[PDB]
C-alpha cells in the first residue's frame, strides 16, 4: 500500500509555514494566507521512485499545553523547525519548538528538519554558519528555503521523509 507520512509544521508566526506548505501543496507562491488558520493539507508525491502520501500540518494560533493540542501535536512523525533568516527572534525560539517536541514524542530522536526560510531576501539577520552550527548540535539537517522561489521546499519535506523512513 501507499505509506502516508504525517508532517508537522512548527516555528514563529510570519516565518512562512504556510507559504512553504502551498508551495508544496499548489506549487503556487501564496504571499497572503490568514495567519490563524492551522489546517492539515494532503499530496501525493514521488520521492525517490515511490508515491507516497504527504500529510502536512501547518500549525498556527496561540501557544496552548493542554492534552488535547499535545496529542494532536503527537500525530506528526516528523517536524519542520522554521525560521526566518531576516529575523533572529524566529531563531532564537527554535529551541523551545524543539524542545516541546521532544516532549511530546517522548523522544529525543524524532525526526526534524530545521528550515532557514525567506532566503530570497537580502535582509539577513542570522548566519548561515549559525543556523548549520545549531542543526549539528541537534544532529539534524538544515535546509534553506524560500517559499517565493521553491528553493529548497522539496529538499525540506522530502529530507524529513527519508528521516522518518530512517526512523521506521
Ligand atoms: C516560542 C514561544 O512562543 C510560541 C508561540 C506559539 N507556539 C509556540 C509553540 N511551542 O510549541 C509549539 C508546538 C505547536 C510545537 C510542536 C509540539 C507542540 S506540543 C504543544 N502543546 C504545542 C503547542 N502549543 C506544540 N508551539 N511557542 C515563546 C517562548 C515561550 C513563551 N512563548 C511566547
Ligand atoms: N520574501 C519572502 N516572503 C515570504 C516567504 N515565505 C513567506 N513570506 C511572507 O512572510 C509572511 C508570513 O508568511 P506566512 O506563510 O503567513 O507565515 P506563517 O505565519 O509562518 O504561516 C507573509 O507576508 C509572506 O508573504 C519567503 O520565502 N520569502
Ligand atoms: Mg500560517
Amino acid at each position: 500500500g501507499m505509506t502516508e507520512y504525517k508532517l508537522v509544521v512548527v516555528g514563529a508566526g510570519d516565518v512562512g509555514k504556510s507559504a512553504l506548505t502551498i508551495q508544496l501543496i499548489q506549487n503556487h507562491f501564496v504571499d497572503e494566507y490568514d495567519p490563524t488558520i492551522e489546517d492539515s493539507y494532503r499530496k501525493q508525491v514521488v520521492i525517490d521512485g515511490e508515491t507516497c502520501l504527504l500529510d502536512i500540518l501547518d500549525t498556527a494560533g496561540q501557544e496552548e499545553y493542554s492534552a488535547m493540542r499535545d496529542q494532536y501535536m503527537r500525530t506528526g512523525e516528523g517536524f519542520l523547525c522554521v525560521f526566518a533568516i531576516n529575523n533572529t527572534k524566529s531563531f532564537e525560539d527554535i529551541h523551545h519548538y524543539r524542545e516541546q517536541i521532544k516532549r511530546v514524542k517522548d523522544s529525543e530522536d524524532v525526526p526534524m528538519v530545521l528550515v532557514g526560510n525567506k532566503s530570497d531576501l537580502p535582509s539577513r539577520t542570522v548566519d548561515t554558519k549559525q543556523a548549520q552550527d545549531l542543526a549539528r548540535s541537534y544532529g539534524i539537517p538544515f535546509i534553506e528555503t524560500s517559499a517565493k522561489t521553491r528553493q529548497g521546499v522539496d529538499d525540506a519535506f522530502y529530507t524529513l521523509v527519508r528521516e522518518i523512513r530512517k526512523h521506521k
